[PDB]
């Protein structure tokens, strides 16, 4: 009894779930009305577990018991140099247990608990499963889950294991760039094509070179930047206004965690607005020492603050082409994935790199990966 199989994009910062119903893909909104769910887990001092939006929106109220970025640790050993580097930037405790990086949190009443990365990802998957069950009005037991194309055996197995813990039979593990290509129907075409998938997420940047031959895919090469994403663009804008505030008032706003988070939230809203407007107002009531903040950010200033970061996305694209023994003219399809690809400067740089070639468009870049996973889930549902 596979019932309705769900397609899940289990992302580093955000996750997305789809189902194939009545001849089309349906991306499912969670209990907060959002078509994407933060891959966040929070342990409150009352012994309650919060997942997704509720966990992310409570992060500032004590940051050591809010867990995120588990995807950076999943299927990795504790002594992996990538884990040893990542834990330096993570606010919650990571300890060595059974050779792996276990996440250590306070669960209330002086109780400390330890969770494997796949246990944290299983909580995110349980939330995705509940979002789908609330929509379908039936139990969900099977899934197609996506992973980055660079994921090794242990990472793919720990992702399946996260599914098992969540009460999901992970029938297929599919590569994220392949799922995005499927969303665009590139698997349902006769002939041979070279696809460049440009995936700029919340915290990661992945570039993948795929070949498609009569519905058959091959990942030829992968590259990117494991620590480059939308969150880094927000940070550059934050640093800018923190320095401007210190110059205008003489006050260092970084002492107050609430002030910094208020700026962070408003900066992320202004950034998103700048993808369709040339100016956005950043307004914060009682920002610091009861004083209001009111500043404008132009798209031109947003672009210059992030110019090095945006242009740096070009280097991995040149690297994949070299590793694939291909030239720019050999690319038949350019697929943009990740919410950060909405940035006009990002779309402009990709277009300029490919000498005016327009990328594939029309599928929401935050949902493209879950969309493709849901197409495959539809074939498995019967
Ligand atoms: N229009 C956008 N311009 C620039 N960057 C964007 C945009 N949309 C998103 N995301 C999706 C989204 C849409 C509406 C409301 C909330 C959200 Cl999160 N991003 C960025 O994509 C990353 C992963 O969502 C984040 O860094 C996010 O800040
Ligand atoms: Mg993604």
């Amino acid at each position: 009894d596979v019932g309705t199989v769900v397609g899940i994009d289990l992302g580093t910062t955000y996750s997305c779930v789809g189902v194939f119903k009545n001849g089309r893909v349906e991306i499912i909104a969670n209990d907060q009305g959002n078509r994407i769910t933060p891959s966040y887990v929070a342990f409150t001092p009352e012994g309650e577990r919060l997942i997704g939006d509720a966990a992310k929106n409570q992060l500032t109220s004590n940051p050591e018991n809010t867990v995120f970025d588990a995807k950076r640790l999943i299927g990795r050993t504790w002594n992996d140099p990538s884990v040893q580097q990542d834990i330096k930037f993570l606010p919650f405790k990571v300890v060595e247990k059974k050779t792996k990086p276990y996440i250590q949190v306070d669960i209330g009443g002086g109780q400390t608990k330890t969770f494997a990365p796949e246990e944290i990802s299983a909580m995110v998957l349980t939330k995705m499963k509940e979002t789908a069950e609330a929509y379908l009005g039936k139990k969900v037991t099977h899934a197609v889950v996506t992973v980055p194309a660079y994921f090794n055996d242990a990472q793919r197995q720990a992702t399946k294991d996260a599914g098992t813990i969540a009460g999901l039979n992970v029938m297929r593990i599919i590569n994220e760039p392949t799922a995005a290509a499927i969303a665009y129907g590139l698997d349902k075409r006769e002939g041979e094509k070279n696809i460049l998938v440009f995936d700029l997420g919340g915290g990661t940047f992945d570039v993948s070179l795929l070949t498609i031959d009569n519905g058959v895919f091959e990942v030829v090469a992968t590259n990117g930047d494991t620590h480059l994403g939308g969150e880094d663009f927000d940070q550059r804008v934050m640093e800018h206004f923190i320095k401007l505030y210190k110059k205008k008032t003489g006050k260092d706003v970084r002492k107050d965690n609430r002030a910094v988070q208020k700026l962070r939230r408003e900066v992320e809203k202004a950034k998103r607005a700048l993808s369709s407007q040339h100016q956005a107002r950043i307004e914060i009531e009682s920002f610091y020492e009861g004083e209001d903040f009111s500043e404008t950010l132009t798209r031109a200033k947003f672009e210059e603050l992030n110019m090095d970061l945006f242009r740096s996305t070009m280097k991995p694209v040149q690297k994949v082409l070299e590793d694939s023994d291909l030239k720019k003219s050999d690319i038949d399809e350019i697929v943009l994935v990740g919410g950060s690809t909405r940035i006009p400067k990002i779309q402009q740089l990709v277009k300029e790199f490919f000498n005016g070639k327009e990328p594939s468009r029309g599928i929401n870049p935050d949902e493209a990966v879950a969309y493709g996973a849901a197409v495959q889930a539809g074939v498995l549902s019967g």
